[PDB]
């Protein structure tokens, strides 16, 4: 069983997002796929279904829903959570940092 | 059979290209590969042969020639046309926009 | 357009199947997957959906229905029809042999 | 709660193994790789390390140990447990049959 | 620089072939592809070109010619020679055994 | 004999790097993965191990050390050196340019 995350701060999460995700992921409504998929409205989505994106077999078949609890374990270590993913991200060790990024992703709605 | 496209406008095509392709594709002569291949001189080329580019099995084996009529069907829905492609683009569903992009691609020569 | 096939003979089809497919494909009801999927009840099926089978991206995404006319084109040259397939079969180039195999596949029902 | 893994019968297990697995997997000491890896001494192994076998990225990176409890969940639905696997097996859907196969696997030691 | 192999014995090589390759590879003229390609007339062939076979990217692109010197190093350890191959064979440590198998492959002509 | 690797100019190397590599590869300490991995401290590394990067099977299994002499051969033609790589780079075909880039890479240390 995992610890719950501390409350996330979306402004800190945006800063972390720009530093750690933005070169592969756009975050704006209608933004383009690139190395990775656009992430607007990611939170709560069924995995492997962003419009236009061609996923690995692992991510296509992964069958999770991206709620914050699932994002927490995934973002800690993507390879461990989803072996076979083509997302080239080692992970974020710090619980507050993961909480902040998740809180930022949560604002990508409207 | 396929409905013909309307006449394309290259300037609108360029605008559409920069909004919808430019983050994966360069368009200048001798431009680099990135997410996707450089597209200078694309139109009329045998598929899966751009200098330097490491294609999916599907795109390497595809055996088409990118004439305008073929580009029409492909750009409407890449996954339907070339299942197994790693091009993360859903397609352009509006005939005029598809025609405009094709008209732009046609200018990439000299 | 496609030249029609001659009428197939299922008994010749079975002989051809055992010589050219049987080492990758079972044909009995509830037969197992191996190199390739079990083919009982193949004809008329949506492509890439046989119980249990782990397909290539190309075959998973292919979106055809294996009607006889589609099987004709596919079995003549699988790589041309479905570039990116992992089916290691060059094709049957003789119309009568292709028709016979199709006639055999059509018997796999009940 | 997940159903407790029932006591397995190894003789029934072998019967189930030969009907559902043997076309891809050998079970004898020093038996060959084929579609899937030789499974002698599988129980207790780190995943994705059987001598000579070229795994999918998902199975190579899976990082589990094949204890009986892990096999229970995996064998029920391989695709759910290991999305991205190339193992073409839908799963042992009946819990007693699944337990019997595990009991058979457990005997492959010496 | 490698040692030359000792003279190979084709009868011993056939025995080794049946024990170590035959479940993935046929050896007869006109024999079928299976897990791996038919190997009749393999010796001296450009790599990645057997009729009908769908290779990994690595083997498709490998650009070697299968002369006995190249078969020697490859068969010792396929992964080391061709990283990314999907051939699930660890290798043969013993120079006489590799020589024998190569001498057997050399007879697959006529 | 293979041409000796000429003395490289690192400033010319950086210029060549920014024109030919930077769209896929960062070069700064702690820079992000993108299309390809961050290359800080690349020289002398075991291949296929840069933190966070999800490699092709060929690059993951490559088993080389990126000394300058190995980089020379690789960078001349990546596809020839590492068949199966997903690096979309045809190669540095001019030996002085190839040496300059290596000299630049050598400076990425501290
Ligand atoms: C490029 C080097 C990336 C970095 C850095 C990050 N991500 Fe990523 N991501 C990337 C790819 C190529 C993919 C698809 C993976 C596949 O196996 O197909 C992803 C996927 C995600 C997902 C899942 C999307 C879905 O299921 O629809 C999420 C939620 C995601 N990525 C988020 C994410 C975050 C929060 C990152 C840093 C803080 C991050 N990614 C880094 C490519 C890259
Ligand atoms: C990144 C998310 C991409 C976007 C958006 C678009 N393209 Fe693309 N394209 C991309 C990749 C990775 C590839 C290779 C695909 C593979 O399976 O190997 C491609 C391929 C093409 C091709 C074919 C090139 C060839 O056969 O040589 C064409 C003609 C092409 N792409 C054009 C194109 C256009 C016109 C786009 C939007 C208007 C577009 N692409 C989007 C990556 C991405
Ligand atoms: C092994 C060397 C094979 C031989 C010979 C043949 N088939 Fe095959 N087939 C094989 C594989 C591995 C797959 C999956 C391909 C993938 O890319 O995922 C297939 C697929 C088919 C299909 C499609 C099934 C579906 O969409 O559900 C059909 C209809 C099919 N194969 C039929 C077929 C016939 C009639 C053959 C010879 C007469 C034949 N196959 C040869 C493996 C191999
Ligand atoms: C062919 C159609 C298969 C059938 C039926 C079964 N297995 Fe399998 N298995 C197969 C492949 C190709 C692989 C490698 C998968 C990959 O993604 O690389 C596997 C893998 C396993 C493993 C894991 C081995 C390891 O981690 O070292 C186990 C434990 C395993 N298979 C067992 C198993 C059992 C018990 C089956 C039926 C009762 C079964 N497999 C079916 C190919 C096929
Ligand atoms: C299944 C478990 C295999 C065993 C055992 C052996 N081989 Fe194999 N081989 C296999 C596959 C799936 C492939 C294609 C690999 C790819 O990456 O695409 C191969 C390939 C070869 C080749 C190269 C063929 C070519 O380039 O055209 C050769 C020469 C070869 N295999 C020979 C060989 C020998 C001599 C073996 C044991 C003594 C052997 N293989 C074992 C599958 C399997
Ligand atoms: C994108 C179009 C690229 C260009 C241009 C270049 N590289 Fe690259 N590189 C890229 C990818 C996607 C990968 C991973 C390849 C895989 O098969 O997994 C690489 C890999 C390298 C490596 C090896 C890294 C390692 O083993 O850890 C090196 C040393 C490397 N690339 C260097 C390099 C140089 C010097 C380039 C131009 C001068 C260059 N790359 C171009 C993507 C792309």
């Amino acid at each position: 069983a995992r610890a719950p995350l501390p409350p996330g701060d979306a402004a800190r999460g945006e800063k972390l997002f720009k530093g750690r995700a933005a070169q592969c992921h756009t975050a704006n409504q209608g933004g383009a796929n690139g190395v990775g998929p656009n992430l607007y409205g990611l939170v709560g989505r069924h995995s492997g279904t962003i419009e236009g994106y061609a996923y690995s077999k692992a991510n296509a078949e992964s069958g999770v829903v991206w709620t914050p609890d699932v994002l927490d374990v995934y973002l800690e270590n993507p390879k461990k959570f989803m072996p076979g993913t083509k997302m080239s991200f080692a992970g974020m060790k710090k619980p507050q940092e993961r909480a902040d990024v998740i809180a930022y992703l949560e604002t990508l709605k409207g």
